[PDB]
């Protein structure tokens, strides 16, 4: 069903994160994780206390598609087990986000096409700088649109709201 998800996207925030490689995105699903520059490591932490769910949507540059989405379950911590990201120095990014997977499918733009992001000058959802966030409505129809992930049960992230 699509009722749970309704309810964990309810008055929820969107930022769209974009990755350079399909590397780091495999491992912020396999490890429940993410790290990004701190210009957008504070305005993830600020987006945390701020709403009942922050989702980050998941694009990697190039390849045509959003590779699934996430909620964040803490702010940015630093002292973890270093994440062998694959960059361009590790110095450079903030702290470690953990995260909650809410779908791991793919959703290719062709999808999104009819949707536009008030935020972004109404460009397609698909267009923007890591970390752009995307406004509610845009943001809710974009992750119902990403084929129902079966593997994920959302009884455990419905309580840590
Ligand atoms: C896992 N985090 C990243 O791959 C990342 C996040 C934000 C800015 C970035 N610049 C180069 C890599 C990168």
């Amino acid at each position: 069903g699509t009722s749970k998800l309704k309810y964990v996207l309810q008055d929820a925030r969107f930022f769209l994160i974009k990755s350079n490689n399909h590397e780091n995105v495999s491992l912020a699903k396999a490890k429940g994780v993410w790290s990004t520059l701190p210009v957008n490591e504070k305005k993830l932490n600020l987006a945390f206390r701020s709403a009942r769910s922050v989702i980050l949507i998941f694009s990697v540059r190039e390849s045509g598609k959003f590779q699934g989405f996430a909620r964040l379950s803490s702010e940015s911590h630093h002292g973890g087990s270093p994440i062998h990201w694959v960059l361009p120095s590790a110095k450079m990014l903030g702290g470690v986000f953990k995260i909650d997977w809410i779908c791991r499918r793919e959703l290719p733009f062709t999808k999104s096409a009819h949707l536009t992001n008030p935020w972004n000058e109404h460009k397609p959802v698909k267009i923007g700088r890591d970390g752009q966030e995307i406004e509610l409505e845009c943001g809710t129809q974009l992750c119902l649109l990403f084929p129902p992930d079966e593997s994920i049960d959302l009884y455990q992230v419905i309580h840590k709201m």
